[PDB]
């Protein structure tokens, strides 16, 4: 069965969304990359963010596959404290306040930027990957979401590869 979910979330004059994929342990990144491959999550990330402003930390920009840098179809905003940073086809901003000026914004990583943006977020789109990768020194980590967050939990699904995952759609006022 499909998680008979409404999939509806009202919005106000500002919508700040966070979107990430995490292992059970909260690991989201390692060695400059994501330590699994999940086609359905790539498709999910693309469909949620298409047509919107996306905000990412400089290390997440570095981690994009060079052929989809900038991510097409989205206004790419890179957060860096390097005034001279070269992000061809994107814009570089020096502060989170300026990065979140678009009326709709999806924060797409990484660990540092999720943490700083979480107080302003009203949606979290989380892919939980059922992989038992323990946290290691240097890992990038997903935020811990408290009980101000509410929403819907999807059913477990298998990718054709056999990797198991599920989608959480969280929101708050
Ligand atoms: N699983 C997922 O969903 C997912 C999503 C995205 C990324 N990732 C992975 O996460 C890792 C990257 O995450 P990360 O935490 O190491 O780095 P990050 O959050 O992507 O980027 C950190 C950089 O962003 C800049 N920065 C951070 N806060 C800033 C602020 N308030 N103002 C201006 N600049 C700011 C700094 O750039 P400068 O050093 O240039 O000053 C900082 O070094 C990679 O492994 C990536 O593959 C995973
Ligand atoms: C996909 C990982 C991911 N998942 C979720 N749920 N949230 C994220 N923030 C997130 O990270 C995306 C930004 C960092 C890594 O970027 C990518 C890594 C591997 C492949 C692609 C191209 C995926 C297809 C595509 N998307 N847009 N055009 N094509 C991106
Ligand atoms: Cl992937």
């Amino acid at each position: 069965h499909h998680h008979h979910s409404s999939g509806l979330v009202p919005r106000g004059s500002h919508m700040v969304g966070l979107i990430w994929a995490q292992a059970t342990s909260g690991v989201i990144g390692r060695g400059g990359d994501i330590p699994w491959r999940l086609p359905e999550d790539q498709a999910h990330f693309r469909e949620i963010t298409m047509g919107h402003t996306i905000v990412m930390g400089r290390r997440t920009w570095d981690s994009l596959p060079a052929k989809v840098r900038p991510l097409p179809g989205r206004r790419n905003v890179v957060l860096s404290r390097q005034a001279d940073f070269m992000a061809s086809g994107a814009e570089v901003v020096g502060s989170l306040e300026e990065a979140l000026t678009s009326p709709e914004t999806w924060v797409i990583g990484g660990g540092q930027v999720y943490a700083l943006a979480l107080p302003y977020a009203t949606r979290c789109e989380v892919t939980e990957v059922d992989i038992g990768l323990p946290r290691e020194a240097g890992d990038a980590l997903a935020p811990v979401l408290d009980e101000t967050w509410r929403g819907e939990t999807g059913e477990w699904r298998f990718s054709r590869s056999g990797l198991r995952y599920r989608l959480y759609s969280y929101h708050r006022s």
